[PDB]
């Protein structure tokens, strides 16, 4: 059926991702969150919000080019308002905060 589809996909979404935090590209697992946001909107968003946290994570624990991260959590914060995910946000807005604590400014994390 499609939901086999959908569980091979995302598990290629896993490898893919994988293989591209083991080669050590920013610009395009980056861009890749931006690529499967349609991708996101046919599956419930439990699996949507996990996977953006899961890529989010491996994304942030490679600790590369952390000047376009913080702005691309802005822009996924923007687009989980865009389409009216609450927890989404809430679970952007509660690992940026995490990026401000690392980046030691105080005044926007508090």
């Amino acid at each position: 059926n499609d939901e086999e589809a959908v569980q091979v996909k995302e598990q290629s979404i896993l490898e893919l991702g994988s293989l591209l935090a083991k080669t050590g590209q920013a610009a395009e697992l980056g861009g890749l969150l931006k690529y499967v946001r349609p991708f996101l909107n046919s599956i419930s968003k439990a699996k949507a919000a996990r996977l953006v946290r899961s890529l989010l994570d491996l994304f942030l624990d490679m600790e590369a080019a952390t000047g376009q991260e913080v702005e691309l959590c802005l822009e996924c914060i923007e687009w989980a308002k865009s389409e009216k995910r609450t927890f989404l946000r809430q679970a952007l807005e509660a690992r940026l905060v995490s990026l401000y604590f690392d980046t030691k400014r105080y005044q926007e994390a508090l």
